[PDB]
């Protein structure tokens, strides 16, 4: 869907990204929207263009929908539903005095998002809390899944970037650059583990490059204090050294439905 840039309304600035600013307004002056001006350089546009169609029909209640798009000019505009919580690491560390039950919630609303992608055999490639956002009820949605791909960035895209998500990245993506829907799996349980600790920096006071290393060998994240023995399996189980041997979202999420209702 091609948004007519006249039907959109720009009335707050929300920040800034790896694509540049990010605005809220309204769009056909009733609908509440989050619009992302992509700027100049910053994106793989002919190849995003010749894919957005796709990513508009993936549609699912945890996944933060995709309205539309302005590729008619530039700045290309990415139009989206409205998250007034803004993104989740943040929401972790703020007065909201989570109990264990909101906790293993937050994991579900996630959990079902990945196993739609997964259903749809689409990665999400940067899943991790800094990219899921939070509506206006506390819902947990995933944001900008597959816009990894499209990013025109060197510190970013090379596994040894400064930019590269390398705590909430596998040891075959850090050495080989495979991803695979198992690449996401251990993204996954890394998000749990920073839920559970409240937004804490997974293996803090490491550098990224003492984190490759330390993965590799099979240092893991500890279980949080607010993490039940059942719930640490589940995220530890994303681990695995072997992407063979990592679950699928659709194990994780009946995993976590039963320790819902345990
Ligand atoms: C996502 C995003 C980015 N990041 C990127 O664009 C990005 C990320 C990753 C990648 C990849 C490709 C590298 C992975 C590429 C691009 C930057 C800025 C905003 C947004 C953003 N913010 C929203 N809502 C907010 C935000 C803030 C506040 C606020 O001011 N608050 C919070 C509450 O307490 C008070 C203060 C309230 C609501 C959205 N709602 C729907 N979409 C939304 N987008």
């Amino acid at each position: 869907m091609e948004i007519d840039p006249k039907d959109l309304t720009f009335l707050k600035e929300l920040g800034t990204g790896q694509f540049g600013v990010v605005k809220y307004g309204k769009w056909r002056g009733q609908y509440d929207v989050a619009i992302k001006m992509i700027k100049e350089g910053s994106m793989s546009e002919d190849e995003f263009i010749e894919e957005a169609k796709v990513m508009m029909n993936l549609s699912h209640e945890k996944l933060v929908q995709l309205y539309g798009v302005c590729t008619k000019q530039r700045p290309i505009f990415i139009i989206t539903e409205y998250m007034a919580n803004g993104c989740l690491l943040n929401y972790l560390r703020e007065r909201h005095r989570f109990q264990t039950q909101q906790l293993l919630e937050m994991c579900k609303d996630v959990c079902e998002a990945m196993e739609y992608l997964e259903s749809k055999q689409f990665l999400h490639r940067d899943l991790a809390a800094r990219n899921c956002l939070v509506n206006d009820q506390g819902v947990v949605k995933v944001s900008d899944f597959g816009l990894s791909r499209y990013v025109l960035d060197d510190e970013y895209t090379s596994s040894v970037g400064s930019k590269f998500p390398v705590r909430w990245s596998p040891p075959e993506v850090l050495m080989y650059s495979k991803f695979s829907s198992k690449s996401d799996i251990w993204a996954f349980g890394v998000l749990m583990w920073e839920i559970y600790s409240l937004g804490k920096m997974p293996y803090e006071r490491f550098t990224n490059s003492e984190t490759a290393e330390h993965i590799a060998q099979g240092l893991r994240l500890y279980r949080p204090h607010l993490a039940s023995e059942k719930v640490y399996t589940i995220m530890y189980s994303c681990w695995h050294e072997k992407a063979d041997e990592r679950p699928t979202f659709k194990i994780l999420l009946s995993n976590i439905l039963d320790v819902m209702d345990e």
